[PDB]
Formats: structure tokens, sequence, C-alpha cells
């Protein structure tokens, strides 16, 4: 049944890929080649062109992503050649460096060797390459609660965090044939961070808030034509609300709204004062202003939505069906001020795509 | 097929209704009574108890409603006795008066005679009993664009609006056996309106914004045990965002955000200033403050969400399945600050319920 799923997905992908690349004539011969290769080997190997466009298609098909207008400019790094943990480590370091690009962020994906018999060659434990640790000791909460389980797992393995609110987790990944993952401390010179200040409220710095420049999702599986690239970290730049309305705002994340309200000089006593809404807006203005002042790429939700509208138009013009997840596409602040809120989207799953996979910790 | 649908819905409703009312023993005899009555007459007549609880159940099952915690205190007015347009008119006037209750708003439904052969006895044209007219003449826009078609239909029938931005539409409804609807101007003494001022920004009054006190939906069909009450207007009190984030804010409604930005003294030039978000918050604070200052009931979205959480808990405790429409339940500002945003809801349709029906204009 497995070779049949593989052959079916391969047929669907190669036809669509080569059609998009103006290479429809080469489909019959390549499919034959793949057909023999699956028979003989149990799998097949993508060409560099196929892998690159496949990763691009996968981004284009990501229903929950508002940033898809730029799917075709994704920078794809082919690291199917890696065999050692030093090489994985250095590829991860390189990804951070090149994607960060001194603040002028480049959407980038690094692709590691894929699963064979469903056997992972490389298994990345981080949720993002750059993320903050989280601790809970006797009701004492430090750092990012969403990182609590991974942080605990790292500390099993001999890492120890300084227990600041912004400890950088180390990189942590397991190689095929190893029972335990290894971990490496991130070089601080690789990691851009942005202190959060407000454009007119000087007291905002008293909060001592900061966030990292580049969100690099590293625990999703990329699927292209039946090949499972379980290890394929990717990044864009942030939309400001991700940091301002969620990471810093959620009660189960950093939970900063009461402290924001205090420094901006409003009471946090009555629901009818809409103090949470006012604090959300100021904190979100602060995030945007801070990233821009530092020369680190970021987009606001209004501009992002305008871009997504162009993606929608672009899709219809190319004759492609559009898919989307309305519940993830709407921004978590002023969603009704975007066009997204006022239409609906087909949430069908089209491949290639990025998919969740099980945590090896927890 | 129709008598079978009716008998099936009747069986489902009577069992559930009498079960809730502790009257399970009376189910067999009442079902027999209904069974004979459908056979003989082609329909059946609800008891006052059945109608009241049915309307309450219908509210409880309304997936899109955040205000359902108070389903059981709905004030049900039985007007199945009306036969003339004067009686319909006076029942509508009375509904406005009693629901308004000097500002201390009572959730109320008035139930008119139901469809017979799918033949309406009374057909209400208004979307809400109290709503503002809308005009578009040569790119000139006045009033509420959502009312444009109904306004045009009224003006066919000899009504003429003053072409203020806040003309009250007249009541308009058609009686069975009449080819045209009649219309009646609303007595201003029946209609509470609230001028929009801001708690600290005195200039906000320069916008000359106002809204009506009581939203009375009058174009939905109430369905109870197979009986179609196509004419059954109902009301609650407003959640502030309905007015502040939608009615006054949407580009295709009153579109006031640029003018809000100006009076609150911020520029409306750059998306990264989040001026739309800041204006939304201030306008929404203004709406809440204005209703409260006048003694007209209203709820903010935070309190409403807290109440809805109690509805959820209340449902589980009573052993009832909960249904909801996540996309309508989340408020259009700071949705991620409510618990609603962070869970999911089963959007199944359970009856009794309120349903859309076709506009007789358009
Ligand atoms: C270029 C800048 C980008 C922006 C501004 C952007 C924006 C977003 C946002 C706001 C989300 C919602 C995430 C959340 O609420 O947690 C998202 C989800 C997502 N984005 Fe993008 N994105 C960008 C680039 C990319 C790239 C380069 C990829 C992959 C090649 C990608 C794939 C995804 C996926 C898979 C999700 C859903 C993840 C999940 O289900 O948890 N995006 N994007
Ligand atoms: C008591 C105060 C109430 C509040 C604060 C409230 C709140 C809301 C809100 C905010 C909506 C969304 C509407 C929109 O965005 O256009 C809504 C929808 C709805 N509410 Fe309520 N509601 C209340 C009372 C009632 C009552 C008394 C009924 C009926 C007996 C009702 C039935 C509904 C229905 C049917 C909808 C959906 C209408 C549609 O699909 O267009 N609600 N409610
Ligand atoms: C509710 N828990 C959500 C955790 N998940 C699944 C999650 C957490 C953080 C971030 C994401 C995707 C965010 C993202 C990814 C990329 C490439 C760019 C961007 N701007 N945001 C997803
Ligand atoms: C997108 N067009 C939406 C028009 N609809 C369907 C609409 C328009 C206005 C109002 C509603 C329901 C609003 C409502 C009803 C009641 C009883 C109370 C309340 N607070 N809100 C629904
Ligand atoms: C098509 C889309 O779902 C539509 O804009 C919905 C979104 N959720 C909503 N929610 C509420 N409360 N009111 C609305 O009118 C809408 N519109
Ligand atoms: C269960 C519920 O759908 C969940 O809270 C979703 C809502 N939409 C979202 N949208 C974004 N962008 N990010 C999220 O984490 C979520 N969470
Ligand atoms: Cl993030
Ligand atoms: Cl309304």
């Amino acid at each position: 049944e497995e070779k049949e799923i593989l052959w079916n997905e391969a047929k669907a992908f190669i036809a669509a890929c080569y059609q998009e690349l103006g290479k429809a004539a080469e489909v019959k011969d390549r499919l034959a080649d793949i057909k023999s290769e699956i028979d003989l080997t149990g799998s097949y190997v993508h060409t560099k062109e196929e892998l690159e466009h496949g990763a691009k298609m996968a981004w284009r098909n990501s229903n929950r992503c508002i940033g898809r207008l730029f799917w075709n400019s994704l920078n794809v790094i082919d690291r199917r050649d890696v065999r050692t943990k030093e090489e994985v480590r250095d590829a991860l370091f390189h990804h951070i460096e090149t994607a960060t690009n001194n603040g002028k962020i480049r959407p980038t994906i690094t692709i590691f060797p894929p699963e064979e018999k469903g056997e992972k060659q490389v298994e990345i434990w981080n949720h993002q390459l750059i993320r903050y640790a989280g601790y809970e000791s006797d009701g004492e909460r430090i750092g990012d609660p969403a990182s609590c389980s991974l942080t605990a797992a790292c500390e099993e393995l001999g890492w120890r965090g300084e227990r600041t609110d912004f400890d950088l987790l180390p990189l942590i990944f397991r190689m095929k044939g190893d029972e335990q993952p290894v971990w490496y401390e991130l070089p601080r010179s690789l990691v851009i961070e942005v202190p959060i200040t407000h454009p007119d409220i000087e007291a905002f710095s008293d909060l001592e808030l900061k966030w990292y420049g580049v969100p690099i999702i590293s625990d999703m599986k990329l699927e292209v034509g039946g090949i499972h690239y379980n290890a394929a970290p990717f990044n864009g730049w942030y939309m400001g609300t991700e940091i301002g309305a969620r990471n810093l705002a959620d009660e189960k994340r950093y939970d900063k709204l009461k402290k924001v309200a205090s420094v901006i000089g409003i009471a946090a006593d009555y629901n009818t004062d809409l103090w949470k809404d006012q604090a959300l807006v100021e904190l979100n203005k602060a995030v945007l202003h801070s990233y821009k002042k530092q020369g680190v790429s970021i987009v606001d939700h209004h501009t992002a939505a305008s871009q997504f509208k162009r993606f929608e138009e672009q899709a219809e013009e190319a004759g492609r069906k559009l898919t989307g997840d309305w519940t993830w596409l709407i921004p978590p602040i002023s969603p009704a001020a975007t066009h997204i809120f006022h239409r609906s989207y087909d949430n069908s799953i089209v491949k290639p795509n990025y998919f969740y996979q099980d945590k090896p910790y927890e």
C-alpha cells in the first residue's frame, strides 16, 4: 500500500510541477524514471528543481498563512547531503545567518534528508530554531510557558538555563541511530533581538520587553510528491500581531497586558473601559515601531491583509483554486478592518504542504 | 411528505420540551392529540407553555449568539390572535415600548400567527423594527447603505425620507390577501436614541454620531416543532462592538474611522501606526460610555464573553450538547482576549431555532 501511495502522490506532483515550470513534455519520461526507481529502491529522489518548486508550492497551499503572496520567492537550501550532527548544526547556524540577513529578512527553507521507511534521518526537537525557555517551579513562572516541556527535556540532557525571562533554548535534534538528541547553545552573534519601546510613551521601556527577530518553524513536515521531509525548517518575517497580540499578550504566554496598561497610564479595573483593547493596540504599535527602528523586517496586519488580497487575485488569474483557513487568516486585532473577515475560504488540504507531526518529547 | 415532516418535528420537540418542563408523563397523550389534529386539520396549535419554551429553546440553540446565557428569561408575547394590520401595528409598537422599558432593556419576542400551507399570515419587511434609512443618488451616500434596498422599496410605496443620515424607516409589513404592504411612521416617543460622546475627548461630539437603543430583529423565521413562525420579532440589548466596530465602522456601513482618527488627534496616514485599531478602540469606548451614561442597557465584549463561558458550563452541567459558530461568536475587536477565540465549537443545527428567510423586496 505504501509504494502505491508514493507512486500516486508522485504522479500528481510531477504533472503539476512540470506543468507550472513549462516542462509538460518531460513528464512521461520522468515518471518512467521515477516508476523504475520506486520499484528498485522503494523510493525516489527529487531533482533540485522539483524540490525547490515543491517547497514553494507547499507554502502556496498553506491555508493558515496570510503571507503567501511571496510563495514564489522562497529561498530554498538543499541539504539532503548532510550525514553528521556537526553538519546539521552548521546548516542550522547558516540558516539563521542567511535568513536574518542583517535584519533584511529572507524567507528561507533548509531541507534535510527525508524519511526512508518512515525512519527519520534527522529529528529536530525545537519548535522554532530561535525560541525562549520556559520554567514553572512551585507556582513560580519564568520565561515562555509554551516552552515549558521542551525546556524540561533539554535540562534532562544536561543543559541549564539562566532562568531569565528570555533564555535562548539551545538547538536540539536527534540523528538516526542515536538514542538521545544532542544540543548546542546558540551563538548570540547569530541571534538578532529587538527591545520593545513605544514611539511616544517613554515609560514603555520600563517593561524591559524584547523579542527575537526571526521566527523559524522547525517541527513541521514538508510533504512533496509522497516524499516526507520531516526535517525542513522554514522562516518568513513576523506580522506584528504575532508578537504583540499573542506572544506578549496571551494569559498563557507572557501575559503583559496589565503591565502595559499601567505604563501607558490607564486603569485596568473595568471591562467597559476596554483597557485590554487599548493596551493591545499600544503594545502592537510598540512592536512595529521597535522592529522598524532597528531595521528588522516586519509587517503590520493591514498591509499583510492587502498583500493576501493580491495573492487571492493572483490565484484566480493563474486559474488556481484558492484555499484558506479563515480562523487563522484573520488577525487577532481589528479583524473586521480587513477584507479577510468579510469573505469565506475553502479549507481543503492540497499537496505539497506543511503538516504537524508528533513531538518526540511529551 | 409535508405532514410527515411536521409530525416528525412535533414528536422530537414535544418529547424534549416536556422533558425539560418535568412533564414527561404527559407526552403520550399530547402526541396523540397532535396526531389527530394534524390528520384532521393539516397542522397543530402549540399551547402557550409550548410556544414560550420553544422560543426559549430556539434562542439557546442559536449558534451565532454570544448572549445565550439568559435564554431562559426571554419575555415571550403571544400574538397569534391578531387578524388586522392595525393589530399587527399596535403589537409592534407595544413590543418596542415594553422591550425598551425606559432603557432597562427586556429581551422580548412577539409571536404572530404562523404559516399555514407555507402561506404567510403576516409578512414583515423590516430587517429590524428600528433601523436607519439609506440612500445613494449619483455617488451621493446618505444614511445606512445596508438599508438602501428596503428604503427604495418604501419610497415606492409613498413614504419619503428626510435624507438625514439617521432617518427612521417606517414599519412595513404585508397581510395575507393584500398585494402591497402597508407602512407606518414610528412615533419618536417610542424610539430611544443615544448620542455618541467620549469619556475624555470632548471633540468626539463634533462627529454628531448616534445610534438606536434596541436592536429588534424582525425578518427571521422561528421554527418550533415543525411550525413555521415566519413573523416573530425578537430583541436583546446591544454588545457594544456591534455598533462601534461594525455599524459605525465598516466601509460599507457608516465608515467613520477616518473621522474618528481626526477628532482623537491622530494621523490616518500609515498602516504601521495602527490608526484604524486605535480609532476602533476609542469609538468603542465611546459607544459603551454613551449607552451607560444614558441608562440604556448594553454589554461590552469582555463581559459578554464571560457570560457565554457560564452558558457553556451551564450546558455541560445540564447534560446538553453545546453548539456554536466560532466565526460569529468571536468579537470583531480583541477576539484573542476572549476564551472563545481559544476553543472550538460544533456548528450543528439543532431545532427549535431562528432561520434566515428570503427578502420580499430585492
Ligand atoms: C514572509 C513572511 C510571512 C508572514 C508575515 C507569515 C505570516 C503568517 C502568520 C501570521 C501565520 C499564523 C501563525 C500563528 O498564528 O501562529 C502563519 C502561519 C503559517 N505560515 Fe506563514 N508567514 C510568512 C512566511 C511563511 C513561510 C516562508 C512559510 C513556509 C515556507 C510559511 C508557512 C506558514 C505555515 C505552515 C503556517 C501555519 C503553521 C501552523 O499551522 O501552526 N509562512 N504565517
Ligand atoms: C440579551 C442580549 C443579547 C446580546 C448581547 C446578543 C448578542 C448577539 C450578537 C453580538 C450577535 C451577532 C450579530 C451580528 O454580528 O450581526 C448575535 C446574534 C444572534 N442573536 Fe443574539 N444577543 C442577545 C439576545 C438575543 C435574543 C433575545 C435572541 C433571540 C431570542 C437572539 C438571537 C440571536 C440570533 C438568531 C443571532 C444570529 C442572527 C444572524 O444570523 O444574523 N439574541 N447575538
Ligand atoms: C496554539 N499554539 C500554536 C503553536 N503553533 C502551531 C505555532 C506557533 C508559533 C508560530 C506558528 C507559525 C508562525 C509563523 C511562521 C512563519 C514561517 C512566519 C510567521 N510570520 N509566523 C505556529
Ligand atoms: C453581514 N450582514 C449581517 C446582517 N445580519 C444577518 C444581521 C444584521 C444585524 C444584526 C443581526 C443580529 C444582531 C443582534 C440581534 C439581537 C436580538 C441582539 C443583538 N445584540 N444583536 C444580524
Ligand atoms: C463570511 C464571513 O464569515 C463573515 O464576514 C462573517 C464573519 N463573522 C461575523 N461575525 C459577526 N458577529 N457578524 C458578522 O456579520 C460576521 N460576518
Ligand atoms: C481553537 C481555535 O480555532 C484556536 O484558538 C485558533 C484560532 N485562530 C488562530 N489564528 C492564529 N493566527 N493563530 C492561532 O494560534 C489561532 N488559534
Ligand atoms: Cl512566534
Ligand atoms: Cl445592529
